């Protein structure tokens, strides 16, 4: 596809293990930010967003 | 030099211990990628790179 991923982390499972897991319940947020606004997506951040 | 290195980052050692080791062996591999995909190149990863 065409999405280009420039920024991917995640917390409390590793990225290698993914594959092997099966979840019980999934939620995905989503919007439009500007780029000096994109850091500030995370646990325990401050800041207007 | 014209280097201007943008990505500096080390696992296994600490910067400002570089001056006072020695080493038994080194090796050195190098490619080219894109702005994107530089994130990739990092121990426990995934993507397509
Ligand atoms: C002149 C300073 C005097 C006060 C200093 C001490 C307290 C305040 C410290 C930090 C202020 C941070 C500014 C807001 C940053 C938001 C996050 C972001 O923008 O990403």
């Amino acid at each position: 596809s065409s999405a280009s991923f420039s920024t991917f982390k995640c917390y409390g499972v590793s990225p290698t293990k993914l594959n092997d897991l099966c979840f019980s319940g999934v939620y995905a947020d989503y919007f439009v930010v500007k780029g000096d606004h994109v850091h500030q997506i995370a646990p325990g951040q401050t800041g207007v967003i």
